[PDB]
């Protein structure tokens, strides 16, 4: 399996995941199709399938042209209004992308059809990779447009926390350094943080990109995935993980961006 | 100059001003009119004037019905909202109570039709009064419904902020306790707050109201009055008044107030 980061419009990212046995391709929120089909004709790979984790035109936006620029592709979603639409999936649904299997993830709370993708290899000995647009970032987690606390505690802790350790975080933004500027303010004395955000700095200064991370990573810096830490509570003003949660986020919302 | 405080509903306050000398009296916001006869006839006064102060039912829900309790009144208000005027007044509008002075001031933002009235006895033998609604209370102000943060900068540091700082404040509600949980939040170096939160405490246990406060007692502990000092502006992370005010309005509307 191999995955390429795709960045466009100002701070997005899309996905092209590649199998390497079959060399069909996938592509996850591709926004700006002639940059999929541009990358696709680089690796001479045969793009079968969109995966689209929520509605918003940031993720969804290009569909409908890429359908039209590449015949045969199955687009798939958990939303009603993403455009271009063919194969609607909900929570466990399960396809392939020639030897790679693919496990749909409901995660309602930034958008109530959002879907989180976990690629792997059956039989293989190489991690696995999850594609959670603005569910989980690195070190962050998308606002709550359609949702609670509560959900997004859920998709954190319940759904995308009980996957592997080991599992690539491949998020919607390149939002990484801002996400740890907040992340610092919530828990001052955790050097996690601290290393991650000069790691960050240097990938921003030679144009790399942040992700993947890992999701062991991310439970030692992101303040969303650590609701259950007495420190993050302690700093909430909580004593349990959704009042946390809530006051995390509203938190953020309202955060001033130190320049350094 | 006489005021007489009476709690009406949960938490509002409407207030009797007798004019000693004719024995000629002003009521503020008559929400419970039946209450409101009580009290002049208890005093020996007769009621001629109703001051109304915005058009929200907990204030003026009560004019209709008093005008057909007791006739020949004159009703004064800045909103056509507002039940059974007969006198419409705005910005430096006067008028007389028996021998006291009114001066009407508009402050637009918790409404577009908001009306303080500064009641002041001719020579200067005792200090004035104002009746400031839902635009100032001790220790706090009101919400945003219909306007924006530099209407309420002017309607606080410019409008009633300039009148002289022995005037009485007498306000809509009885939400003291909570405006200083909240002022201790924002600024929690400042002695004169947790001072008048210890006093307002004790204030509350004996069935006293916390009204009036002085303007000068004001600008000691009311974060709103405050969007000048160097302290407020840090806790909001913005360095001018109006963004100050916005933020600190906007933090307030979902705070999560403490047992003590
Ligand atoms: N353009 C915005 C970007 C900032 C923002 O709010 N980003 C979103 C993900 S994008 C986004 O959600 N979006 O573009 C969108 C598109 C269509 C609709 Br409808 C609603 C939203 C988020 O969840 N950020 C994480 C955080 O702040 O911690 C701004 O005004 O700064
Ligand atoms: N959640 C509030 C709602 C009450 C409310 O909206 N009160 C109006 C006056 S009728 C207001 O402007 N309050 C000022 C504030 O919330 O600071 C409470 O019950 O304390
Ligand atoms: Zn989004
Ligand atoms: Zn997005
Ligand atoms: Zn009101
Ligand atoms: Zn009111």
């Amino acid at each position: 399996m191999k995955v390429e980061v795709l960045p466009a419009l100002t701070d997005n990212y899309m996905y092209l995941v590649i199998d390497d046995e079959t060399k069909e391709a996938a592509i996850v929120d591709p926004v700006q199709p002639q940059k999929v089909v541009d990358a696709a004709r680089k690796h001479g790979v045969k793009l079968t399938t969109v995966l689209t984790t929520h509605h918003h035109w940031d993720h969804a936006g290009g569909n409908e042209k890429l359908v039209k620029l590449e015949s045969g592709l199955k687009v798939y979603g958990g939303d009603d209004r993403i455009g271009a639409l063919t194969h609607k999936i909900t929570h466990l649904s399960t396809l392939q992308v020639g030897s790679l299997n693919v496990k749909c993830l409901a995660t309602p709370c930034h958008t109530s059809g959002h879907i989180c993708y976990f690629v792997s290899k059956p039989g293989g000995s190489e991690p696995p990779a999850v594609f959670t647009g603005d569910t989980l970032f690195v070190a962050g987690c998308g606002k709550f447009y359609e949702g609670t606390a509560d959900e997004m505690c859920k998709a954190l802790l319940e759904v995308l926390g009980r996957l592997p350790p080991d599992t690539r975080v491949y998020c919607g933004h390149e939002y990484t350094i801002n996400n740890l500027k907040f992340a610092r303010h919530v828990e001052p004395g955790n050097a996690a943080i601290r290393e991650k955000l000069a790691w960050a700095k240097e990938k921003y200064s030679i144009g790399e990109p942040t992700v993947p991370s890992t999701l062991a990573e991310e439970f030692t810096y992101n303040p969303f995935m650590r609701v259950r830490e007495k420190t993050v509570q302690q700093h909430a003003g909580e004593t349990d993980p959704v009042t946390t949660m809530r006051a995390v986020r509203r938190e953020k919302d309202q955060f001033k961006m130190p320049r350094d």
